[PDB]
């Protein structure tokens, strides 16, 4: 069972370099690697074992993040109340293309790998197309939106080096962009 001590933190060069890509079919440990990703959001979104493990509450969690340089995600966003949620483990995964128009959630973004917040608008793509294998080596393409559109992008970043914080305005940080879309936090 993963927990929060095997999230590496912010300072770890882990998390600064290129994850490696997948070679399919994953190896079984890989693929226990993955569930135990997926498995890991479920627990800390699950109140009561949250709470016994001291677990952070996510939605997402990058390869990276426990320490393994390779190109795998995991990202468990529940029913905001439309119907729609996202579970899925995707492997190699790369968005093929995007919107201009940009979106961001009003309060910014937290990471499990950052301790304390950093206030700042993360502006990313409002709409965005991506390839990827799924635990098997199937193909999955997903056509993203929104709130699930910034999970999948802040998550993929992890897989390239990439902090949210290195998005924010460092004069401007709350000064939404042109034309940006506000996605409320559902
Ligand atoms: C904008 C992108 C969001 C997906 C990623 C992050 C987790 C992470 O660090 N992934 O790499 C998350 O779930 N963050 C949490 C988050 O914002 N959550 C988790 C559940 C609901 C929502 C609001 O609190 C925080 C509090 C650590
Ligand atoms: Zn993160």
């Amino acid at each position: 069972m993963l927990t929060m001590k095997d999230i590496i933190r912010d300072g770890h060069p882990t998390l600064r370099q290129k994850a490696a890509e997948l070679e399919l079919p994953l190896t079984k440990e890989e693929k226990e690697t993955l569930i135990a990703m997926r498995e890991f959001l479920v627990n800390s979104q699950d109140e009561e074992i949250a709470k016994r493990y001291g677990l952070r509450s996510g939605v997402g969690l990058a390869a990276p993040q426990i320490n393994i340089s390779k190109r795998m995600i995991a990202v468990l966003i529940p029913d905001d109340g439309s119907g729609k949620s996202y579970d899925y483990m995707l492997v190699n995964p790369k968005i093929v293309s995007h919107s201009v128009q940009e979106a961001y959630l009003p309060t910014g973004e937290g990471c499990l790998s950052v301790d304390d917040n950093v206030a700042g608008l993360v502006h990313r793509h409002n709409r965005i197309t991506i390839k990827a294998k799924d635990i098997e080596g199937n193909d999955i393409q997903l056509r993203l939106k929104g709130y699930p559109a910034i999970v999948f992008q802040h998550e993929i970043d992890h897989l390239n080096g990439v902090m949210f914080y290195d998005h924010i305005d460092k004069d401007h940080p709350l000064q939404p962009h042109t034309d940006a879309v506000e996605v409320l936090e559902h």
